[PDB]
């Protein structure tokens, strides 16, 4: 699970915390 503002694309809801890859980023409020 990526730890927040990693490269996902191909999973843009591959995330450890609750966030997601709204541009590529893994980002929410949680990771």
């Amino acid at each position: 699970c990526k730890s927040g503002g990693a490269w996902c694309g191909f999973d843009p809801h591959g995330c450890c915390g609750n966030c997601g890859c709204l541009v590529g980023f893994c980002y929410g409020t949680g990771c």
